[PDB]
């Protein structure tokens, strides 16, 4: 099932449709990757974070979209919500830059994640990490 939405993000990587259809298409496979249940689940939404921070999808999408799907992050168990948000960041790095808001809403629920476990210092550096200033 990950490998269909991997498919479909690639086919829609060039795609010359409008905006609102265009994202619409994107956050029907955040659907359908959302309603999976388990490895394949987690496969396809780092497939979907790997289709949104290639250069070659806008950065009005790719924000967008980015966004849609860090409010669904909250509703995941937490070692899979954590995994993801390591992912995320991880693979937005290279252009941090770009999604600065996307970075500062997912440290905020990282950081509650760890600190929900009393992993102060995990919590406490993921904030640090936050450019504040």
């Amino acid at each position: 099932m990950a490998a269909a939405v991997r498919q479909d993000l690639a086919q829609l990587m060039n795609s010359s449709g409008s905006h609102k259809d265009l994202a619409g298409k994107y956050r029907q496979i955040l659907e359908k990757a959302i309603q999976l249940s388990g490895a394949e689940q987690l496969e396809a939404l780092k497939a979907f974070v790997e289709a949104m921070v290639n250069e070659n999808v806008s950065l009005v999408i790719s924000r967008q979209l980015l966004t849609d799907f860090c409010t669904h992050l909250p509703n995941l168990p937490d070692s899979t919500a954590k995994e993801i948000y390591h992912f995320t960041l991880e693979k937005i790095q290279p252009r941090v830059i770009s999604f600065e808001e996307q970075v500062a809403s997912i440290r905020q629920h990282l950081a509650s994640i760890y600190e929900k476990e009393e992993d102060w210092r995990n919590a406490a550096q993921v904030l640090v990490g936050i450019p504040l200033e």
